[PDB]
């Protein structure tokens, strides 16, 4: 029984690592993960949003399955408590589990909204975790403190937490009304409450003493996560270890302002590899490292342009964050879902590069092979076993996966990729994200192998094979239970 | 014996075009040949390079045999007055054969300096062209004036034209003496001589009466073509329209400023295409654009930081010059040669995409043919008859091309790249030039299925493959007759 670490970045590229070919940032702690493991360059996050993803992830289940969207820092767990997820899965073989970063799953029970003053539940220890230390949505949602186990950190019952979406509540400044005091601009939608000199999404009343220290996510999270290790070193354990990096606002810590030339965001990408190394390294003292099954991943495709004034896109030079591949965050295009996926176990795995058919939703069927666990035909009805090709870089492993974004749905058949038509329009991609979200009217059917940036339709030359993955995105649809 | 019209950019990208997915810049008049033609995505140059494509497009073989690197503004012509080439070969089935535009293939004897004050021979009247408007070498190299057949253009006695590589002569100012006077500011092989504004590589002396413009390069060119155009309407000709855009310096006509949010890299596309469509337009109104071979390629990959402060880089915003292809300009990876490449042939050729591997090189054999020319064995040893292909985005063309710089040479076999080893240090190419040039000590192999963008060097995984690579590379580098 190996001890998993889950590494998933936040917005991390397929191009975005200098193993996948960056050369306007150095990621070496990760790249030494890459050489000693397995890299795929055809793994796939289950959607090309946050929320989503992260609830494919831990149920192994497609997220439309629940119409899980993009959450709000108040929203309520979108995991019921008797839901079977992958943490609750090690639990039942004594995996000792933990996560230390964001969460984005939703903390309350629906009926009656977050109270931030008192014990927060359901959330990460109803689901499968024992250990929890987060940032309830996202860096840019407020509210801005950490969420240890049931309890927001350092909360003074002498200044009650209080968070709202719809007006201004408290007394704090807001982008919108002190722009003097921002350090970077903000997007309508983030010009809200200031907290630590950048405005976030909705109003954040009290709880002064709550307040985190975006510069310094790097080491309370680092420290937490070596703490958690350190007390679970005699046994098994299972650590998803959700980063903010290098979602917005991109606030890296002053050591690695200026290590590259693009900026915040890329600086994040430095600090994200700093962090990990923390990790990795502590394993090593451990002498744990080689008995961990180690996971690097993203939740999905990078963007550039995400609602502040960071320079990404003005000081992006060369860089190509999402290498090869149409679209990013928020596209139903390749690199809306295409993203980095190492694999680093070196009592069990050899170094190798994988061009596999990836997807993440079956971390949750290959975790259980791995120790023996069967699964019920209602549990993780999507996770394949994909084991195999998991710590074999010359296994196949899936030849049809199912992408998911809010906009459209896709599906990948070996090389083959289809986008069902919508009408939905959705121009605020295109014009504030800087991403063609691939909507369209007309189906579409691209070749990756000739055409691996979806730019040449073939749906009118292979009218039949549209209608075929079409038809198999819906026998998907209509699943329900495994295999 | 249709017209053939060749446009040939110089360092136009795989995605420069809006028809090969650019969304920064838009190029509607040559999108609608794209839409009326085959639009190629594994078509290439010979090399990523000026001078060596252009003497492989006309003489219909590897630049290599000639050792062909870029020219300096005062070179020696690079291609034989005894060789075969493709407008002669043209010119023998009574097609009138004109080019305007850059030329950088080279002009004197080589015993003597080219005296510009005389006329310059030999030049394209020489390798089969009847007329000739042309940038001598490139814009950012003197002479910054126009050569019209043997002639520099509105040149004055009273004012007699010298250049200097070497050392400053004259009285022209120059950007390392007056930066001052600079519209863009320029590195130290491009501050010299200023002409109109702008700093170019090498010392003009005189010929004040004879100097260019070159915001009104994109009337100039298309002038000369038009007149070229209605007066060969009756017969059937061969124009090779070479650009100046979008190489540095780049600097668009007024009326093109501000139409992209790239400066002015991506304002010289904008001129380029509308250049473009004054050409065809031309055609058009003479009632040939659909009797007419229309051709429409670059010279080599893209290039962004390449001299001038010109906000390249820091504007290019979401632009993906290149495409997915890694490298560009001067490099060996697929970006160096892979560019837009397009056919425009209403009267027998359908629209279509073609993903056919290939080549330039092939155009002098597969027009011979299109045309009954019986090629010698010793002539375009290296162009393949692929009319076919040319003409039906269905049919195949190459299985294997062999890609060149003066650094390293490539292979492509199908979609297997391979790159042989150089101990050869190109810095400059990373430094300056923001590309990468490709080089390795040890041997590359990439499937570009896969791997598009060659990241993944499978050299060590299938060394029997490098091997029968390197070994096919060698017997095209041997041969000295045509094939098959
Ligand atoms: O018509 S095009 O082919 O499309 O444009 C041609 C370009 O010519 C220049 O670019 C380089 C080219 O001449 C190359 C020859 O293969 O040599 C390069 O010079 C390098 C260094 O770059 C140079 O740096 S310097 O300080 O500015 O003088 C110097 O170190 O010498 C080497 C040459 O050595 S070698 O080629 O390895 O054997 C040219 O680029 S540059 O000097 O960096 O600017 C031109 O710069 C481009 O604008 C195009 O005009
Ligand atoms: O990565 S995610 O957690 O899914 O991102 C959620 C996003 O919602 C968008 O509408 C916001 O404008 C972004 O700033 C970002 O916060
Ligand atoms: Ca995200
Ligand atoms: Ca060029
Ligand atoms: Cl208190
Ligand atoms: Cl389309
Ligand atoms: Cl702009």
């Amino acid at each position: 029984k190996p001890n998993i670490v889950l590494f998933y970045v936040d917005d991390l590229g397929w191009g975005d690592l200098s193993s996948y070919g960056a050369t306007e940032v150095n990621t070496p702690n990760i790249d030494a993960l890459a050489k000693n493991g397995i890299r795929f360059t055809d793994a796939h996050s289950s959607a090309a949003t946050s929320s989503p993803s992260r609830y494919s992830l831990l149920t192994g289940e497609h997220a439309f399955r629940k119409n899980i969207r993009i959450l709000k820092g108040d929203a309520p767990l979108v995991i019921s408590e008797v839901q079977k997820t992958l943490p609750k899965m090690l639990q039942t073989v004594g995996y000792r589990t933990g996560i230390v970063g964001k969460w984005h799953l939703g903390l309350g029970d629906g009926n009656t909204p977050v109270n931030w003053n008192e014990k927060v539940k359901p959330g990460p220890l109803e689901v499968g975790f024992d250990y929890s230390f987060l940032i309830p949505a996202t860096g840019d949602r407020v509210p801005s403190v950490f969420l240890e186990n049931h309890d927001v950190v350092n909360l003074e019952k002498s200044d009650p937490l209080f968070v709202n979406y719809q007006k201004k509540i408290g007394q704090r400044p807001t982008g919108y009304e002190n722009p003097e005091l921002l350090k970077q601009g903000a997007d309508e939608q983030h010009n809200k409450s200031i907290i630590n000199g950048v405005s976030r999404i909705g109003w954040m009343q009290g709880g002064e003493s709550a307040e985190w220290h975006d510069e310094t996510f790097n080491i309370v999270t680092s420290d937490k996560a070596k703490q958690f290790i350190s007390e679970s070193s005699k046994q098994p354990f299972f650590l998803l270890f959700s980063f903010h990096d290098i979602h917005v606002p991109r606030l890296p810590n002053e050591m690695f302002r200026g290590k590259t030339n693009m900026g915040a965001r890329g600086d994040s990408i430095v600090q994200m590899d700093w962090t990990t190394g923390q990790v990795v390294e502590k394993l090593r003292e451990l002498n744990l490292l080689d008995n961990t099954l180690v996971i690097f991943t993203s939740d999905n495709g990078a963007v550039l342009t995400d609602g502040y004034d960071d320079e990404a896109l003005k000081r992006i030079g060369t860089h190509k964050q999402n290498g090869p591949y149409r679209g990013g965050k928020y596209s139903i295009y390749e690199a809306g879902t295409r993203i980095p996926f190492i694999v680093h176990y070196p009592n069990r795995v050899k170094p190798g590069v994988s061009n596999s058919l990836f997807s993440q939703i079956d971390l949750y069927a290959s975790i259980a092979e791995l120790l023996g666990v069967p699964l019920e035909e209602t549990e993780a009805i999507d996770s394949q076993n994909q084991l195999s090709p998991l710590f074999d870089a010359s296994k196949l492993a899936r030849k049809t996966l199912v992408q998911e974004t809010p906009h459209a749905k896709g599906l990948r058949e070996n090389s083959w990729k289809y986008i069902r038509p919508t009408e939905k329009d959705v121009a605020w991609v295109k014009a504030k994200k800087n991403i063609d979200p691939g909507t369209s009217k007309a189906p579409q059917l691209f070749d990756l192998d000739t055409d691996p940036s979806e730019l040449h339709n073939l749906a009118a030359k292979y009218p039949d094979k549209v209608k075929l993955l079409e038809q198999k995105l819906q026998d998907i649809e209509l699943q329900s239970i495994r295999l």
